[PDB]
DNA sequence: GACAGCGCATCAGC
DNA sequence: GCTGATGCGC
DNA sequence: GTCGG
């Protein structure tokens, strides 16, 4: 409905994050994009948009320009700028952020060809990010997410029947495509009260050749790469990003709330929590920080901060 | 003035 | 090695 | 960049 506007704000957001290194402006543009994306009318003016929370006079002015011309002069200049363009590109590699991107550009490394000739200047994460550059920008159709879910849940069951694996992220929100796979893992042996629980699962998924690379790995978070098996004579599936989080079993609901997102939804809800005198993270909700409050469902967390319960499908902001 | 909150990798200082 | 800061991404 | 105190 307002895709031209939300695309423009997202591009500005990315500019402020990647080039300007202004994270609060990035968050401000993303907030405006999100609230406009949810607005059920085709916006006719900057004035109309400015009635929405997160849209102020400056973004209102840009919407007026965009509506009038179909363009934004600010963005056309940014697109023409070689340095901005180089930095924006390099940050598309997983593991290259705003700072490393600017450093690479300084060193004359500013293209895919340059990165490929300079893998020795990349850390492990960046090297895998470059290896799968193309694959990682592809979306994952839900049909493939279902097959991936089936592999993960069954391999986890083979390790220990007491594991429970839940696929979260956009998938759990019902999305027809996902950017990656997010898995929440619990085991009754691991609670907030009291080894290798994550390792055992990762090793099993590597053994069956589902997990193909590791970006980072600790005792509670694994970030890596996976791939569906393909049939005889068929083109291979793209490699995909997968994250697995080991969550204390008694903190499952705070965990699944966090890992279901969206990210802007969590930011909104946590910010609203502070206004109501609570702080929420992926483990607990605590009063303003006191002792953790009892949580027996996702809805309980909504109740504390006086929000009507919203199903996962309605948290995609 | 504050902006959500945190895990892992990596570096500096000791 | 350990602690704390920073970068990066979820 | 936006906004509540
Ligand atoms: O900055 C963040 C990023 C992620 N998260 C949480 C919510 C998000 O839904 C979950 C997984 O992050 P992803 O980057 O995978 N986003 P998501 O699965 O929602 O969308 P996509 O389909 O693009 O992967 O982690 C945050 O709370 N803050
Ligand atoms: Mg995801
Ligand atoms: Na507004
Ligand atoms: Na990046
Ligand atoms: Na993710």
């Amino acid at each position: 409905l307002n895709g031209g506007i939300t695309d423009m704000l997202t591009e500005l957001a990315n500019f402020e994050k990647n080039v300007s290194q202004a994270i609060h402006k990035y968050n401000a543009y993303r907030k405006a994009a999100s609230v406009i994306a949810k607005y059920p009318h085709k916006i006719k003016s900057g004035a109309e948009a400015k009635k929405l929370p997160g849209v102020g006079t400056k973004i209102a002015e840009k919407i007026d320009e965009f509506l009038a011309t179909g363009k934004l002069r600010k963005l056309e200049k940014i697109r023409q700028d070689d340095t901005s363009s180089s930095i924006n590109f390099l940050t598309r590699v997983s593991g290259i952020g705003p700072s490393a991107a600017r450093k690479f550009v300084d060193e004359g490394i500013k293209t895919l060809e340059d990165l490929r000739k300079n893998e020795d200047k990349l850390n492990h994460h960046q090297r895998i990010g470059l290896k799968y550059f193309g694959d990682f920008e592809k979306r994952i159709p839900r049909e493939e997410m279902l097959q991936m879910q089936d592999i993960v849940l069954n391999e986890v069951k083979k390790v220990d029947s007491e594991y429970i694996a839940t696929v979260c992220g956009s998938f759990r929100r019902g999305a027809e495509s996902s950017g990656d796979m997010d898995v929440l893992l619990t085991h009754p042996s691991f609670t907030s009260e009291s080894p290798k629980l994550l390792h055992q699962v990762v090793e099993q998924l590597q053994k069956v050749h589902f997990i193909t690379d590791t970006l980072s790995k600790g005792e509670t978070k694994f970030m890596g790469v996976c791939q569906l098996p393909s049939k005889n004579d068929e083109k291979e599936y793209p490699h995909r990003r997968i994250d697995i989080r080991l969550q204390p079993k008694d903190q499952y609901y705070c965990g699944v709330l966090y890992f279901t997102g969206s990210d802007i939804f969590n930011k909104n809800m946590r910010a609203h929590a502070l206004e109501k005198g609570f702080t929420i993270n992926e483990y607990t909700i605590r009063p303003l920080a006191g002792e953790p409050l009892p949580v027996d469902s996702e809805k309980d967390i909504f109740d504390y901060i006086q929000w009507k319960y919203r199903e996962p499908k309605d948290r995609s902001e």
